[PDB]
């Protein structure tokens, strides 16, 4: 009876347990023995056969038969990475061989799969075969457009519900919420939350023409939306911001981001973008009876119980991983393109630019992105050319139609219309 | 004056109806259109009385629709009253639409609603009114490119998943078997989706039965062998999800037995009233006679009326907003007698004649593809006796012993089930 | 060694069972006690074979229970097996408890579980073992001070409200009447709670019927009058919630009509089987004959088992944690054959004798309380004054397509059938 | 036809629509005409009766028959305080008389009720209802203000997700629960979700708190968890710890700077980030041990969640009791529920003599409920500090001697109640 070894690396995503139970349940039906390494590679890195034994468990039918309802991961996860030093990988090989592992499945992000292949490449193919199931809550893998990664549906739906309450609260007690969606990689999650909840505005790094952002431009994009809605008798709303704006700002923009101060280094995590915009917008707009409050959606999504779409999705990835093992595949990533859970070789998907896996961003030319824009509140190219509109909007700001055009009309060159 | 967009909903409600209404109305309002909404579908348009229709038409304004994307149901209600099979009724709808100066006419409903919409258009100048329909089914039975859902389906399946979740915890905490009947006889998409997501131990849908007709006995025994196999592993509990469509695939011998060894009730037109069937209840009643003495409890449970007006999940909120936008886009581009659908992430108008099945003159019905990879994966995790399973003497020994019968008795009673359903 | 604490669950599950288990276990481990849990209640303690019991007992360690307060149901499962009817079985239970050196025996369950625990205790020494039971009922029918809830009732009521909420939107979007049957015949706390919270138009609990036996005709007419009054205001839809206990209060003639003018079902021993009674289904078919010509659709809906194992809401999470703590404190203070309950914000042991009047005194809805009166105001119903309002009776009668004389003679007697 | 005028004051709480629907629907049956003032006292305080009439609506059956399902308020709310100045009450009296409203119903918390009393001194009866998610109105013991159950329940669900994440990917979450008046909400969320630590101002003995003590209280819990093999957890902090802090503590809290202040000299505690500051300090002290720490705010997403069944029933009965108090001629009272009965309680009985405004009900840290909640927390008790064996294990977890651990932490037993 061969041995299967599963582990999780990187941040958790809803439905992580779904993959573990999908692979384990099918493997047990074949008669395999399944084990799970706690906290990813953290203890395989030490190379101590008994420190590892104290941190691996039997993945039995009883353990996994009902985890498909539950978020997080029963075998935990960690960012521990054996790929960064020649000693660590050998410690991994020493423990896999000592554990008589035959099939090796990892569930994790771009940095987690690379560890799997590197440890595998220094091992005989007849003794160990490696498979990985890439995971990401930011929906940034290069699957065919409109196709989502597992966990993304759960994250977007819970985020919609959180913004729903902020939408009702912003109207009931007039204010503006600046909701910062966690995740600097792409803009899929911020735009999905905003469009589903009817958020009045969404800013993502992908909608900016210039290769760097200026702090003042982001202030004016939000300031224009607040002015236009105020011009229609509404002093409240919700604006959603992808954190990826941070990783695109310029050096000067980052300096203003931290309060006109030099930023720390080894550091965009310490950045507080929604909070910084709230302070600047309050100096400019507070006199108009406008309250602004930042709010961060984020960590609370990572271990939400999977929605039905991600339950089916992850189970089919678990079966697929075992199926790739049976069909002899190795060094491949389990993906579902066009409704087929097929093994895909990491070479065929690794974009040569960054070395890591190709990251699919939001297509702001697609119609889907255009539809989201129609239901937002923003001054378009045509809007600035409407004298009657510009008159009311500038009046709402207690500025003249002229000063308003000086300040804000340039924004049509910062963001794709 | 400004062009008038009239909106109605037909058929049974599904999550996201308001989302379609808000997408069409908000976009139209930005274009300066006047948006009105007829209450209860074609109900009053069929009368032909202009005043009555005015008494059941409301002005769809910004503040009314600005926040209904959060809410299930339809703020303009819905009806199934349809004028398609009445030349007089079709004219009556035309007279009321002309009276209200309706330039763009949008219907949100199922097959009957869309067919009625085009029939109203067959006798109207193509430059005075355009007709667009937005297909709606929680049953997911539209012939969209497979694996792509219809709006409302994701919401119904997710809520359906959470109900069965509580039934799975309850069935294990207090050992019991639940027969969950998923309302709707169109297809098995809802049953299989809820069962696969919730990890139910069995899902029976009409698509997997090879015979053109189904026998009540074969359904009893398919569930029975699943229960026995579970019993052979120390587990006297589980959940089985039956698609209601099994009833409409049964033979008349199965119907008489289903209705209590009696005569199926019928309306005053000669049609069997299948809504009065109690599939899940009848099968648990029979299954208790056979397996009850093995310390097995069985309980029916229906799901599906509570699903139809659940608040839409994010996938449906985005979906229906894009559909409502697409309806207005079709109006602008000049399309008419077209249905707004989303294929490959693109909302496009598709002519109604192009969706007809030439054999029936009816829009095609997409059922579960039981030869798909997805369905095979679902079956892998179900608890059932497969073909090669019946050939394992050790396994049939354990299962037969669980049922307090001999191995030869088990093969006699249950081995024919591999020829009843696709393996 | 260290004291052994055995825990089991008996009967129907309710939200928060895991809360009581976790509250008792976590505190017990803080005291150094060993904690064990019996799968499926007394089912295996009845067999007597100790090795079988060991195969169905688990060590309740810190990591087993530290996070089950989120989870509904019970990890140690439950069963209706009760050794209270066989000292052959009670001796078997005592035998396995002694083998496992159970110093403290905490059972969570209903009447059969509670009484079964004390009878086993009666045949043992008061120093070797001590027994405490935590009463459990999702029906809120324990005799606590008025308005104070049993654990799990909040969770069940809130989930039921959500289901009716979907039914209310559906009934209005696609005009229809839903007859929501709230399962449970013990009392009407669940039905009234769900209906009041959800804005349901009518609620019928057996507590409001003045007479001792209920007639099938009268129940039909109480729903009928509400539907007609709604029709008289342009509303041809609504939700009416029926407590399943209406079946248990019906007269012999009423039962005969309820099952379809056939002999009521019965078990092999001759006792009536009310579980086969589809109360909402029968009332829908009957009300369809009478009101179908008016354009009224009526569909039944059952809200039962999906409540039992819903995840506990915050009120019940705090509740059952305080209960579990109180059970350990009762063991420490030397209490035995006692029930752990909470009254006026304090968890405390309460001897069996305090609450018992055969099974425990069933607390029913107080239909004379101000709480029930307020619920009635927001219902749609023909009060005694409504029947005497000539103008109103004309509108309702016309909605039902009958003369005011016919309406008054048929429906006006209902003022003496249910509390005014 | 008598006129009922309804407004909402203060921050929203789930069930406001329940009160409005219960009061409006009953008043409709009595034949009353019902109206609603937008944004609460914002425009009744102005005295411009022309502006007031613009932002008023007629509360009809269609408007309110189904809002009992919905959180938020259909008539909005503001924090405007007519009790601030003598005519701030006068403008309200003038506008109310102009509209000829017989019955005036305010739906708000401690600040709103005091405003209602400031106007109830002159034809027009005034009744309030107990709105607050902070559970800090002086209702009978063990009896909650409406909206508190819903806010606690949704807060528990949010923390549950943070609990699964803190264990799946070992991390510590510092949850800051909104509300500076009392610790009810923070304690309810933490107890129900099984959070490892909770800190509320009610448990500190001295009336001024030091930043160092707050940091060390979390530090002791994190170290103790490490001693027992766990490098993760969740800690809930009532944000009212900032309002109990000393001037020196506030200086450290705002990054060793003078706290921001309003044009009147009072301190702007809204700009404070308690959880963020503690996280930064604790990461400096414990990151080497393998401890990751992350702050999270909860509370703006709680104010307008759809009410739970408890608040739906509660607000339906409170709204009924408001019309019943009006029907009985009562005035200058707040509707309360005790033993399942709604009754008016005069504002005079609820006023604290020193403040002059409605009395704030804090958590009773001497009660059994609080003691039990503490038993399930991970903390160092007075006895634990006297356990030489336990102290050695925690100190080793913190990479320090037992002597150093006792010097730094043992004094905490005099900082908070045991
Ligand atoms: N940026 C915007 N996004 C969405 N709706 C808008 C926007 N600006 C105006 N509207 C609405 O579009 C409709 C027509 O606007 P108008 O033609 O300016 O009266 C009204 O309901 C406006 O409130
Ligand atoms: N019908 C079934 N569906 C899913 N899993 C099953 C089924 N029958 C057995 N198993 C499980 O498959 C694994 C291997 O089965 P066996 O080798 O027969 O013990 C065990 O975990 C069984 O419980
Ligand atoms: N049975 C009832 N329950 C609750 N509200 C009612 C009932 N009957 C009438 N109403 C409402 O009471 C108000 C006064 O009605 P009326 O007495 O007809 O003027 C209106 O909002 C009616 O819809
Ligand atoms: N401060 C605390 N709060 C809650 N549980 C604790 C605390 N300290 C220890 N425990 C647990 O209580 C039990 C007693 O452990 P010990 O004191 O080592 O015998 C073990 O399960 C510990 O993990
Ligand atoms: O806040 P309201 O004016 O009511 O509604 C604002 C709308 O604009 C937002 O993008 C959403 O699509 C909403 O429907
Ligand atoms: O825990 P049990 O009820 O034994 O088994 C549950 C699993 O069996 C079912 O087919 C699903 O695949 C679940 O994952
Ligand atoms: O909207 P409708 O169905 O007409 O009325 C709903 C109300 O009537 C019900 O008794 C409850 O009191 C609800 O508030
Ligand atoms: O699973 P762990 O995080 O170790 O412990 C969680 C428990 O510890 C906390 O104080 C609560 O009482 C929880 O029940
Ligand atoms: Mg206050």
């Amino acid at each position: 009876a061969p041995v299967l070894g599963i582990l999780c690396g990187g941040g958790p995503a809803p439905g992580l347990n779904g993959v573990i139970a999908g692979a384990t349940l099918y493997a047990l039906r074949l008669g395999w023995k399944v084990i799970g390494f706690m906290e990813g590679f953290k203890y395989l890195c030490t190379g101590d056969v008994d420190v590892v034994k104290a941190h691996t468990i039997d993945l039995t039918y009883d353990i996994v038969s009902r985890i498909h309802f539950q978020g997080g991961t029963i075998i935990q996860t960690s960012r521990a990475n054996p790929r960064k030093s020649p000693e660590l990988q050998e410690n991994v090989r020493k423990c896999l061989r000592a554990l008589k592992v035959r099939y090796f499945l990892t569930i994790g992000g771009d940095d987690t799969a690379s560890s799997a292949v590197s440890v595998a490449s220094g091992m005989n193919g007849n003794e160990i075969s490696v498979i990985s199931c890439p995971k990401t809550i930011d929906n940034d893998l290069p699957l065919p457009a409109d196709q989502s990664t597992f966990g993304f549906h759960t994250a977007r739906s819970l985020g919609m519900e959180i913004i729903r309450n902020l939408m009702v609260d912003s109207k009931s007690a007039p204010r503006w919420f600046l909701v910062e969606a966690m995740g600097r990689s792409a803009g899929h999650l911020a735009l999905g939350m905003a469009e589903a909840s009817g958020a009045h505005l969404c800013l993502i790094p992908e909608e900016f023409k210039q290769d760097e952002i200026e702090f003042e431009d982001v202030v004016e994009l939000v300031e224009a939306t607040i002015l236009k809605r105020l011009a229609y008798g509404k002093n409240y709303g919700v604006c959603v911001l992808a954190e990826g704006l941070v990783s695109k700002m310029s050096k000067k923009a980052l300096y203003k981001l931290f309060g006109n101060r030099e930023p720390p280094t080894d550091l965009l995590d310490d950045a507080e973008l929604a909070r910084s915009l709230s302070e600047e917008l309050l100096k400019r707009l507070g006199n108009l009876g406008i309250r602004i409050t930042p709010k961060k959606i984020g960590y609370e999504l990572r271990c939400a119980d999977p929605v039905a779409f991600d339950a089916v999705y992850t189970r089919e990835l678990g079966y697929g991983a075992i199926d790739a093992f049976l069909n002899g595949h190795s060094a491949a990533l389990i993906v579902r393109e066009n409704g087929q859970v097929k093994p895909v070789q990491f070479k065929d998907l690794l974009d040569p630019a960054t070395g890591r896996v190709r990251t699919r961003l939001v297509d702001v030319t697609s119609q889907s992105f255009k539809v989201a824009r129609v239901y937002m509140w923003r001054m378009s190219k045509k809007d600035y050319e409407n004298k009657d509109l510009v008159a009311r909007v500038a009046a709402a700001g207690k500025m003249t139609p002229e000063a308003f055009t000086e300040k804000f009309a340039h924004l049509t060159d910062v963001v794709v219309e």
